[PDB]
C-alpha cells in the first residue's frame, strides 16, 4: 500500500490467531460496524470465534483484551458459571448456571467459573449425596418430581449420577455401613430424636441420621471377654 | 447510556464504581438508597438479594457487603428479635411479629434478614433419644418441662 501525502503510517497489525480451541476477547474502543456488519457499542465486550471470521485482524475501533481457550465438559463433568449472561446478551451477575453434558463452550466476556471444571459426582450403592437445598422449589430440577423446600436436607442416595444445581448444595458424602443380622448402628433420628438401633440388613444413614454414642455403666470390660469397642454401632 | 463517556467540562469524575453482583446464595443491605424521586433516602436500608447485580449508586453504600445468604438446615434455626414491628408480609409465614418479639424460624427453608429483622443466634439443635432429654426452662412462663423422648 503506496502511503498518501497524508497517511503517517504506523505499525503493521496482524491478524489474530483464532482457532475453534481459541476465541479473541476484545472490547470496542467505539461506535462502529465489524467486517460482519454487526453495531457494536463504545465497550461491549463480545467474542470473535471460528464461526464467524477465523483469522480476524485487531479493528483500529477495538482493542484486543485477550484470547480465552475454549473450556470444555467432558462427558463427566460440569460448570457453575459465574455472571452469565441471558438471552439479551447481557451480563446477569450474581447468577450461576450449571452446565454439563460434553458441552464445550468459550467462556464469554464477563463470565468465571465458580472452581472451574471439577468432577461430576459419582455414587455407588454404597454411596450418597447429602445435600441442602440453599434455594427452595427443587421441583422439576431431577426426576425426583418431589419438591424440596429450602434448606431441608435430603439424601439422594442409589445408582445414580448427580449434578448440584444452582439451588442446591453438598454437605457430606454419607458412605454406608455394612451391618449383618445382630449387628447394627444406634442411629439417633436428629429430626425426631428417636434412636433407632437399626440392626439386620445394612444401614445407611438418612437425611436426619446421625450416630448416637451408647454408654455403658462400667460394665464392658467384663462383656468383651485393648482396643477401644466401636460405642455406636 | 455511553460505553465510552469523555469527561465533560462540566463535569468531574468522581471515580469509577465495580458493579455489586449478588450470586444466588447472596444478598446485600445497601444503605442509604434512592426510592423512585432519584433521591437518596438516608438511613433507610434495602435488602437485595435473588442473583441481581447492580451498581453502587451515588450516595449507596453496602452495610456489611455481600456476605453471605443464611442457610438452615432440619436442626439450624435463625433465632430473630424483629428490631421493627410489622413483619406480616415479610415472608410466607404471613404472622406478623411485633417490635421485637424473639421468634424462631426453623425448617427447611432460607432466609434473607430484611432491615427490619435481626438475627440473634445459631440455635443448633441437640439431639435426644427416649429417656434422655434436655432440661427446658420456658424463659417466656418460666416453666422448666424436661422434654425428652424425640429430639429437641
Amino acid at each position: 500500500y503506496l502511503p498518501a501525502v497524508f497517511e503517517e503510517v504506523l505499525d503493521l497489525v496482524d491478524a489474530v490467531i483464532l482457532t475453534e480451541k481459541t476465541a479473541l476477547h476484545l472490547r470496542a474502543r467505539q461506535n462502529f460496524k465489524d467486517l460482519r456488519g454487526v453495531a457494536h457499542r463504545t465497550g461491549e465486550e463480545w467474542l470473535v470465534t471460528v464461526q464467524d471470521t477465523e483469522a480476524h485482524v485487531p479493528d483500529v475501533y477495538e482493542e484486543v483484551l485477550g484470547v480465552v481457550p475454549i473450556t470444555t465438559l467432558g462427558p463427566r463433568h460440569y460448570c457453575v458459571i459465574l455472571d452469565p449472561m441471558g438471552p439479551d446478551g447481557k451480563n446477569q451477575l450474581g447468577q450461576k448456571r450449571v452446565v454439563k453434558g460434553e458441552k464445550s463452550f468459550f467462556l464469554q466476556p464477563g463470565e468465571r467459573l465458580e472452581r472451574g471444571i471439577q468432577d461430576v459426582y459419582v455414587l455407588s450403592e454404597q454411596q450418597g449425596l447429602l445435600l441442602k437445598a440453599l434455594q427452595p422449589l427443587e421441583e422439576g430440577e431431577s426426576e425426583e418430581k418431589v419438591s424440596h423446600q429450602a434448606g431441608d436436607c435430603w439424601l439422594i442416595r442409589g445408582p445414580l449420577e448427580y449434578v448440584p444445581s444452582a439451588k442446591v448444595e453438598v454437605v457430606e458424602e454419607r458412605q454406608a455401613i455394612p451391618l449383618d443380622q445382630n449387628e447394627g448402628i444406634y442411629v439417633q433420628d436428629v429430626k425426631t430424636g428417636k434412636v433407632r438401633a437399626v440392626i439386620g440388613s445394612t444401614y445407611m444413614l438418612t437425611q436426619d441420621e446421625v450416630l448416637w454414642e451408647k454408654e455403658l455403666p462400667s460394665g464392658v470390660e467384663e462383656l468383651l471377654n485393648s482396643a477401644p469397642r466401636n460405642k455406636t454401632r
